[PDB]
């Protein structure tokens, strides 16, 4: 079997990107952020806090005829930027892009964190993950992914953002059509459940590359690059005016700035991701500093390869026995 189906950025910014996922019978469609950095998949619900629901499309799972309460699971995660969720869990069928997944564990919120509320566009999470991640407890659950794998012509889901435009997920094939010359496969860690790999290096604008290894996530729910202290500050120090703002809590620049180029390494590869990709918009309406796509991973204890760079290539996630990141030009 194989799934596809077209992402889409929630904003003009490219906050995060939403892909639509049939959950149940009959099918209740929901707008879920794939996240390749954490293993749950949740939907705001019937059972979340009312005062905590603010324009999201909710599942009723009893208004699914496969829906089953999954008896005694409970599930609670924190992300990165410090929001959180948790409730309890159905099993029920998932659908993603024509890929369906019987049985899947749908975990349905009864809390969320306010920045969850306060963004009407994303339904809930589809974690991507390693299911090792998974915070189901007392019996951890399986990815979508996970579950789907057996039966995929190949073990594999690939990611294709767009800048400022929809891109795809696909699942079980790979697009040839959609990628330029070829795919650069690269090792992969699952000690800490991510797609943890290792970059050959960077370059800024058409500065030389400096060859140095960079381990760090492919994370398609992150929207920021987040990169160690000296490389950031290589990359700012060739924007005129731009420094880091503890008050605004990162790098900014001046909004009439033309960002240059970064290049990162993929084995002897090269990913070169547009200064435009690195611009994300007034701090605060009608100010004219402007909020950095690339930060500081200091104090996060791990590099973050969030859209900022994932949008610049086609991204393979290689399930097989032994997984790989493959990533091209497009
Ligand atoms: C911006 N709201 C949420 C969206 C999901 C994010 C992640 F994917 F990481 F889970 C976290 C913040």
């Amino acid at each position: 079997s194989t799934g596809s189906a077209t992402t889409t950025p929630i904003d003009s910014l490219d906050d995060a990107y939403i892909t639509p996922v049939q959950i149940g019978t009959p099918a209740q469609t929901l707008n879920l952020d794939f996240d390749t950095g954490s293993s749950d998949l949740w939907v705001f619900s019937s059972e979340t806090t009312a005062s905590e629901v603010d324009g999201q499309t909710i599942y009723t799972p009893s208004k699914s005829t496969t829906a089953k309460l999954l008896s005694g699971a409970t599930w609670s995660i924190s992300y990165g930027d410090g929001s959180s969720s948790s409730g309890d869990v159905y099993t029920d069928t998932v659908s993603v892009g024509g890929l369906t997944v019987t049985g899947q564990a749908v975990e349905s919120a009864k809390k969320v964190s306010s920045s969850f509320t306060e963004d009407s566009t994303i339904d809930g999470l589809l974690g991507l993950a390693f299911s090792t991640l998974n915070t189901v407890s007392p019996t951890q659950q399986k990815t979508f992914f996970d579950n789907a794998k057996a039966s995929l012509d190949s073990p594999v889901f690939t990611a294709d953002l767009g800048y400022h435009a929809p891109g795809t997920y696909n699942f079980g094939f790979i697009d040839t059509t959609a990628y330029t010359g070829s795919i650069t496969y690269t090792a992969v860690s699952t000690k800490q459940g991510f797609w943890e790999w290792t970059s050959t290096g960077y370059a800024v604008g058409s500065g030389t590359f400096k060859s140095t290894s960079i381990d760090g996530i492919a994370d398609t729910g992150t929207t920021l690059l987040y990169l160690p202290a000296t490389v950031v500050s290589a990359y700012w120090a060739q924007v005129s005016g731009a420094k880091s703002s503890s008050s605004v809590g990162g790098y900014v620049f001046p909004c009439s700035a033309t960002l240059p180029s970064f290049t990162f390494g993929v084995g002897s590869a090269r990913i070169v991701i547009p200064g435009d990709y690195i611009d994300f918009g007034p701090i605060s309406t009608g100010s004219s500093s402007c909020f950095g796509g690339i930060q500081s991973s200091a104090g996060i204890g791990i590099n973050i390869f969030g859209d900022v760079a994932l949008k610049a290539a086609f991204v393979v996630f290689n399930g097989a026995t032994t997984p790989t990141l493959g990533f091209a030009s497009k």
